[PDB]
RNA sequence: AAUCUA
């Protein structure tokens, strides 16, 4: 039992009592909230040629969570917040795993107790760190996670639920030893850049104390690490031979500025098919995947050497230039709001739909209605159809990537959404084409569609992704020099080190999500990435303002309307019907929903004036 | 863009703007309704030994303006209407794919906008044709698709939502060039054969106009088709050798009239096992699938040659004779209605259950799973259990074929269902044995069960499946000679050219679904198949009428009962309970449904008189 | 058609009219309830290397066949009673399949009609026996299945639904020929052991009558069984050679009493890896699965010979000795009740949560009827997370084992739960570690957590699992001698013959689930297993009484509270809001549930007193 | 998905 003091907060780490059969287990307690995290890793390599790591953060009970009704419903039973927490934990621990660790690994978080004051999500990230640190699973260095908020101008570490409701910043920092950053996930209320960057510095300082406490527990326990039967990394001899074969061909392809996404990928694949043939004859004993990964290592190295040495990218841009940006509005008459945002080869269609407040946050069943509430009656639904990348995939159910991307785009637009709007605002973003940051494209497209729809937002929101390419000597592991790329392509995210998504208005930062593929990056690099994104964001907002700069004076005339119709008491029985049968039937044939607000008056919501005409006829004929 | 004029309707076809990464994309607009359809086909051969083709039609109710109803505020699962539309689109485009195209292919329909006037389902079929035509996917000539209605005796092309509700015919025709028909799918309010037949030729004329417009768009934007790695068809010299080995044995098996379904299949399989081992020796280098498919082609040719040359079928029937039909009602005492319909070796058990009216208004707003209500309170649930074919299969959901078969039988019996019935009518059809058109047997058994249950249907409904065997030119492809088969077996559907399922009253037609496997059939064959089915339907109805000819004078004694119970204002709180808890608990353990009618009246629906005795006893003690 | 008489009840069994394409089919009718069961078995062996039998029991309607639900199955699925009934049917017919019958088999039950009087679950078990008996699927003798209930001290065979509500015992017996017992599944209202044992004897007698009726119909039909392409039992030549190689090594491992679960399994796998390599050289032509299964046979045989010959278990204790039992309560402050129960290397964490009574209903007529409503507002949710065995598995959803084990643990604790409790009682049992009877440990842990939470249960409930090792005649098939083991380990469960899970208080039996892996066992062995378990339950109940012997005088100070707020008619519209908007908004921002009592009263349920305070502020400010 | 050192 090791206690770590974080200002006025107390963190307690324990192990050896619960779940002794798991490879690693830990209990993290703050106040009266305890989280038990377990780590299991199979010793037999997985058939899949990557690192299979699954994080499942499960809430035992909100009030009384009980159980989903049936088995297939139970598969749906995973809530949105549990999915988001699992992705944060996964992003915090994935970079620290060794290369070639192709072994099935599962990290499970079980909420032993929740006091309703201390948040269990932060404790779950630390619990994952302690469980892996104490386990025999090879995992490079412990990590510490804290939350930073700003309450009346003061920075608070791990704020309570009450403080978070009055905070202008919701930043979660995961830090590696010697003051590195592994995960950044923020949601700010359009706060200044200087205020934002100071909170990152404060958060990193706290995570070092947690790492110190975890290191003390690890030493006192006497942790021994397993030796995996094989680490799946290409041998240096095969890799340097692949470099000799395809250095010039890949260099010419990556310096060809006439390529598009498909043309470039086909050109690289054409070189690959030639290289794999020659590689197999030279090394017949090599594993079939070892041939594949050797080309990927060589191609990635050549791709990064061009930007490092020449400061020019594969499409002829320099380190700070954006791709072509085009915007459109009100492309379809019937939609309440519409926009088509294009950025390079990334194309996103955004639609705004208004609906009644009751039919937007209120569900029939109270038990499932919890956690489905929206503060401003605002939600964003993000779709990534398989045809966006010319692929075939199932379209049943939202996966975790679409869920996280929708939450990130909703976080960016949330601060500018006005309060007390008469209707629930639902923004739907569909990625028609994907060659880069579709989620930040959904923030810009969603901003345009909101202004077109006529909802009076405070300011336009633009997002951008910042890449990173570093040169690190293996003998030291430190970063010598690096480049920051603005508005990265898909290949730059794939062959880079960080996909630093950052969104906000021209005068502040609204959301941030840094996905670092390196085992930590210095504090200095993150600040420069934020500043570099500030310049790019202002340029994007200039292009957006040309298409539309202010919200329309009013909503479209074919939009929803909210009004009241008087129903007398003597007529209440026939109008509503037995058990609300008549009202339920009307809401089915026509989209009009009728809600009772007074013993004599009923509020009728009509999604369209034409939909009003069918409903108004329905009430009049029943009225007789 | 290309504009196609269809009477007073205008069709707009466009491409090259949205979703440019897919192999083919198209936007089809009618009025303010726009639908985007994309087609993606993999270039590597599928491991499956058939053509994997998936069509998904998603409503995306953001176009309508009322997208969210559930607590997740996003669509969960697939609606019944969405599944049926995906089936219609799939049937329109599947026959036009070349033989041996064993490549994964997905067609996705995104509803960009809907105006509530023009139906997007018809535009989705045309969009699938344009997307496939402009793509590089190997696909035959363009397919036009229109919906033909009859309003005040006038034939209307692509009727609006308002006209579709006043139409006595809902016919969808998909046409190929040269006025061929690839898909027929209709439901009529017991209309005459002459009126039904005229609408078909009117619809085929309009689909040629669409084809001409699509061909112009293909000419304007240059379309080059890909060359697949290979088309998986058996080699001609392999097929002709299999003919030498197994022509005589298959000829004897197919001319043996003492075979049943299982014995005929075993006899053919015995020849297949002996032939395959000889084929492998003759062609050691041949693909293992090429050996399997070569026998299926030879067997299909021998099976069809007997019908064409000798006009005699594999079971001894002629082209017009029906199978033995046995009807029998009143299966069990407690069922409200029941019937056991036997048609050859196809056995179907149909049950009728009377539910409350309140159980039929389940929409997505009330319950997340089920959306929509039936115009008449009547639905048909169709089951195809795995033991019907002596097979093992998952008994879970996600069965597209069962949903499609149930919809076909439901609309076959829909026109005769009486209006303003006091109870919801639920017809459950189970296939106990299957050797043919079990779906059509669900209409015959369903009407027998409806009459046995006491429902005053207007007239009896009988269904039948008409097969087809053609002898086309090996080069021209023109249909030279053909035979229409009445009440086909399973092997006649598998080895045939279409499964022409048409049901109706002795005086009219109520439903039709033509599943053509040929790349279009002449309009003359469709008309002759309709006439041939009219004669067969009369014979089936005569057999059915002997078992039962009119509905029973009253419902069964153990049928549902509805009457009110009066409670005082003082006892309302105790009777209803806190938040309706007492009513929901009594109605969950006793089985009755209680709905409030007035301030003193409660309507109780009891499925059985015994159930009302239990509910009455519970009311008495509560009222004490 | 054959009619079998069971006292005042009548069974009608017929075949040959419905679904003639299936391998086996039968209709079993009692009263106006008819159940149709089919059996399909593939003739091509499956590559699963075990018996792939799946039993699916489906009902057209819920609440005694009064609410149609077949149409809703597409998006909703199968309810838990359908899962439990399928499990019971599977356990009644699985042990009678021949060894090595690795062929896909599916048994499906279709409720043709239900009258709301005769329960179709019992008829489904008999229909599975008749359908398999008349089929060509290789299967052993027929099984008769009856239900026995005690109504006013009288034993009733196949009691009606109305009778079952007034019964103190719900016992389902599946019997084999020669009065053998195949499946036992009982829940009792804390009845005496002697009354429980007599009902088993009565049930076995009634199942013999059904078997004689089924055998008559089989003879009349003239059933001929198929010859399977292969039976996948390991060859005796390979088994005898594996014995020579691993008899001595496995003997030392199983007599090493310092082993724990992981070390013992690792030591066994060490021998398996070496022996399986030597086996391949001796029989290169042997099936690779045959090599695997031959070692499993030898290891099981050596494991059993130690118990029979020496009367010592693999961990050093004797046949009637329990494992080390550790109990602990009140570990987390905010939990309404908690308990950590340890039994050997089995660890179970049990939590008690109080909710409002309205949480039992699901707000929908069909959905609430599908899952039912618990009689005493009490249910137990049982989880078996994959880290309990150091395994990786899909964590979303509850499989068949988790649902059945949770129902067994809920059955044990149900008789002692008090009535008229102001709150809904939810018990969550999580298996942190598993090495034995986790479900039985969930009854003990749940009893500790209920007393700690302050629930006034009538008596503490303890459970245990009894194993069985028999020396059966190679040809005669009779049990020469046997040993009953108390509180078996997982390895003794794996290599044993029975999972006799049995729970009860200090003065009666509350639940029982016998999982027999043999093709029937004599009723004398069953009687001794019940007696041996009563001794073990006494010792367990004494240990748990030291940790906590009586429920706490009151619930925890941070538990739920139900209050009442009075609102005027003028302020009702503002308080409830448009269409109950404000009430639902509060229910999502604080977790409190407000329900209308009358025109003036609203009842507020708050999980914590703090939630009551903040919600009370909202009511005052909104008014 | 069933069974499964649960």
């Amino acid at each position: 039992a090791v206690a770590v003091d974080l200002g006025n907060r107390k963190l307690e780490i324990s192990s050896g009592k619960l779940a002794r059969f798991a490879d690693g287990s830990a209990v993290v307690q703050s106040g009266d909230t305890a989280v038990m995290v377990t780590a299991v890793s199979k010793t037999k390599p997985s058939p899949s040629q990557f690192m299979p790591l699954v994080v499942d953060y499960r809430q035992k009970a909100a009030a009384a969570g009980r159980i989903p009704t049936n088995y297939l419903r139970r598969e749906i039973g995973t809530s949105d917040k549990e999915i988001l927490t699992s992705r944060i934990i996964d992003r915090s621990i994935r970079p620290l795993f060794p290369a070639g660790y192709f072994y099935d690994t599962q990290v499970l978080c079980n909420l032993l107790a929740v006091d309703g004051v201390n948040e269990p999500d932060v404790l779950a990230i630390n619990g994952a760190s302690v469980a892996l640190s104490l386990s025999d699973i090879p995992w490079n260095g412990p990590v510490g996670a804290v939350r930073i908020g700003i309450i009346d101008g003061e920075y608070v570490v791990n704020p309570t639920r009450k403080e978070m409701s009055s905070s202008t910043l919701n930043l979660v920092v995961a830090g590696a030893p010697k003051s590195q950053i592994v995960m950044l996930e923020a949601s700010a209320e359009n706060i200044l850049q200087q205020d934002f960057c100071h909170a990152i510095k404060v958060g990193v300082k706290y995570t070092q104390q947690i790492i110190q406490g975890i290191q003390q527990l690890v030493k006192e326990t006497g942790v021994t690490k397993r030796t995996p039967q094989k680490l799946f990394t290409p041998s240096p001899e095969i890799v340097k031979y692949t470099h000799k074969l395809a250095m010039e061909r890949l260099y010419a392809v990556f310096t060809d500025y006439e390529h598009d996404k498909v043309s470039r990928d086909e050109a690289v694949n054409k070189i690959r098919l030639d290289t794999e043939e020659q590689l197999k004859e030279k090394f017949p004993e090599a594993d079939p995947y070892e041939i594949i990964e050797s080309f990927n290592v060589v191609a990635k190295e050549v791709f990064r050497s061009i930007v490092l040495n020449e400061y020019k990218r594969c499409d002829g841009r320099d380190l700070t230039s954006l791709r072509n940006v085009s915007c459109e509005v009100d492309m379809f008459k019937t939609l309440h709001g519409s926009a088509l945002f294009q950025r390079g080869q990334t194309q996103v269609l955004c639609t705004v739909t208004f609906d009644s407040l009751e039919s937007g946050i209120k569900s029939d069943q109270v038990i499932t209605a919890i956690n489905g509430i929206k503060d401003k009656n605002f939600m964003l639904h993000y779709e990534f159809p398989p045809y966006a990348t010319n692929e075939i995939g199932k379209v049943t159910g939202l996966n975790r990537r679409e869920l996280g991307h929708g939450a990130l785009a909703e976080k960016a637009l949330y601060p500018v959404i006005p309060r007390d709007f008469p209707f629930t605002i639902r923004v739907t973003s569909e990625v028609l084409e994907s060659n880069g940051s579709s989620s930040m494209a959904s923030a810009c497209g969603g901003s345009l569609a909101l202004m077109d729809s006529g909802v009076p937002i405070s300011s336009a929101v633009a997002g951008v992704a910042i890449g990173l390419v570093t040169k690190t000597d293996p003998e030291k592991g430190e970063i010598e020099d690096y480049r920051l790329l603005t508005d990265i392509l898909g290949i730059e995210d794939y062959n880079g080190d960080m996909d630093f998504k950052i969104a906000g208005t021209n005068k502040g930062i609204t959301a941030l999500q840094a996905d670092i593929k390196l085992p930590g990056i210095p504090i200095k690099i993150v600040m420069e990435a934020i500043q570099q994104a500030s310049v790019a964001k202002k340029e994007i907002l200039q292009i957006m303002n040309k298409t539309i700069s202010k919200p329309r004076a009013s909503r479209k005339e074919n939009g929803p309307v909210v009004e009241t119709v008087q129903v007398p008491l003597s007529k209440r029985a026939k109008f509503v019907g037995p058990g609300g049968y008549n009202l339920k039937k009307l809401q089915a044939e026509t989209g009009v929903t009728i809600s009772q607000v007074d013993e004599e008056t009923f509020s009728v919501f009509a999604p369209t004036p034409s939909a009003m005409h069918e409903a108004r006829d329905f009430i009049t004929e029943i009225c007789k």
